[PDB]
């Protein structure tokens, strides 16, 4: 019993993280086998921010420019290339603590595992959602550039964030591990703001049924609906569409717990109309999106209250 | 920016995790230097249960080598299992005793496997809001100063309400509680004050201010007014506590008083503070000024 925002176990990437330092700008980098991953920003001054041009940047660097702090064993560097948004740096000592892992690209309305570092160090870890504006709602501070966001399911770790920059309005903004973006955003320093943020349709269902699991069911009503009748009400109030996909998805929770996926929606709908009216749901008095269908089933029983 | 339900990072502790078996119960164990630390009830009066089990009953699993239990004694609800292998991934540590409001990190673990970590706080009830299963007994409570790691809680029950009971290290129960089946409730619960104000200091740190006023309070006007809503009493030594989060803002103790006091008389009135529409009691004043400055481990 119980409900959770539940991080995965930080050691396998904890073992991972080293500090880049590069002139004066000092923040964290991957170190899996022989290359150390980190933001390629950390070639750039505040003032070639406005309009960096990282080709011309990078050309004018050498390896030995690199400071790479892993501990305190000093790393050396034999190498570097950009892919992306990304500096690859090449290193003299494979990381003997690399574990098995794959780099994820993932699609808003996944959660992931952030460990925030500092200095190579890390911190904190905490767990989060990529939102439908492809930002990430964390906390960090100057300095947590290179923290990367993963999960681990069975005992290999996906890598799928690297955090790069923080927008005007507190949230966040990275790449996968690949270099490439979440969003319409660019490392640098221009006018970006985060477009009008959604709340994750799908997973509050799987939110909802997780409660019914844990022996709540006082949200329910003995209405039904359409999928577009559904929708038509959930982009009223800046709910993301629920498509087909979302319904197939929530198939095992609907058959665990005995309430269709379109009845789940119903109650929805009626908790958006009406509020909570001083009563809660897993300890909230405001509606999760930040739990998907795969983590309910992770994170509950097998076995309805 | 941004303010998250923190833990501290799980590495140090999930190189200490093992599964211990005997008989028919499966649970987990914190393996030490030579010794595995697991609850008692995993031999289910304990001591003429436990001196029908020798060395060999007990079966402990590191991964994917068995240890070899060389010897074994029980310290109040906590049983001590003497092993022939000294843990090599042993961190510095400590066995701290933590008092109710106190927050710690929790590594969830089934088969000796850790399976997750999160954030939680020791209620004024002695019991802890956490997400656990069957096969969950043996996992820690823990924080990290500096490189050391101070373990504070072991699981070893769920009660009927859904809430849970453990002991420190040294196997002293959280609460009244005791580890068998009999008929056990968890107190009435209250919100850790001190906590509270320590996350509306947060809330302004990161930009929350509508729940700001020109008022201030004495202590005892507000203790009287926190006991009508089941908010525990806030002593000289919070106020003490408070007082780094009360420089850096500007806002006097007993000026967040007043603003907490009107939230607790009147509501939120459909706003929210920092993502919540609830006051929120899991982060101690330590656990803000960390978060709010990046203390690394
Ligand atoms: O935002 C930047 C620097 C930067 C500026 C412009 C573009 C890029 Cl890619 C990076 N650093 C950063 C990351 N997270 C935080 C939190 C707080 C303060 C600073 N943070
Ligand atoms: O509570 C017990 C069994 C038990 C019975 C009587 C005494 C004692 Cl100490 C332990 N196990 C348990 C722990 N956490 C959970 C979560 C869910 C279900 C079961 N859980
Ligand atoms: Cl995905």
């Amino acid at each position: 019993s119980g409900f959770r925002k539940m991080a995965f176990p930080s050691g396998k990437v904890e073992g991972c993280m080293v500090q880049v330092t590069c002139g004066t700008t000092t923040l964290n980098g991957l170190w899996l086998d022989d290359v150390v991953y980190c933001p390629r920003h950390v070639i750039c001054t505040s003032e070639d921010m406005l309009n960096p041009n990282y080709e011309d940047l990078l050309i004018r660097k050498s390896n030995h420019n690199f400071l790479v702090q892993a501990g305190n064993v000093q790393l050396r560097v034999i190498g570097h290339s950009m892919q992306n948004c990304v500096l690859k740096l090449k290193v003299d000592t494979a990381n003997p603590k690399t574990p098995k892992y794959k780099f994820v690209r993932i699609q808003p309305g996944q959660t992931f595992s952030v460990l925030a570092c500092y200095n190579g160090s890390p911190s904190g870890v905490y767990q989060c959602a990529m939102r439908p504006n492809f930002t990430i709602k964390g906390s960090f501070l100057n300095g947590s550039c290179g923290s990367v966001g993963f999960n681990i399911d069975y005992d290999c770790v996906s890598f799928c964030y690297m955090h790069h920059m923080e927008l005007p309005t507190g949230v966040h903004a990275g790449t996968d591990l690949e270099g490439n973006f979440y969003g319409p955003f660019v490392d640098r320093q221009t006018a970006q703001a985060a477009g009008t943020d959604t709340t994750i349709t799908v997973n509050v269902l799987a939110w909802l049924y997780a409660a019914v699991i844990n022996g709540d069911r006082w949200f329910l009503n003995r209405f039904t609906t359409t999928l577009n009748d559904f929708n038509l009400v959930a982009m009223k109030y800046n709910y993301e569409p629920l498509t087909q996909d979302h319904v197939d998805i929530l198939g095992p929770l609907s058959a665990q717990t005995g309430i269709a996926v379109l009845d789940m929606c119903a109650s929805l709908k009626e908790l958006l109309q009406n509020g909570m009216n001083g009563r809660t749901i897993l300890g909230s008095a405001l509606l999760e999106d930040e739990f998907t269908p795969f983590d309910v089933v992770r994170q509950c029983s097998g076995v309805t209250f």
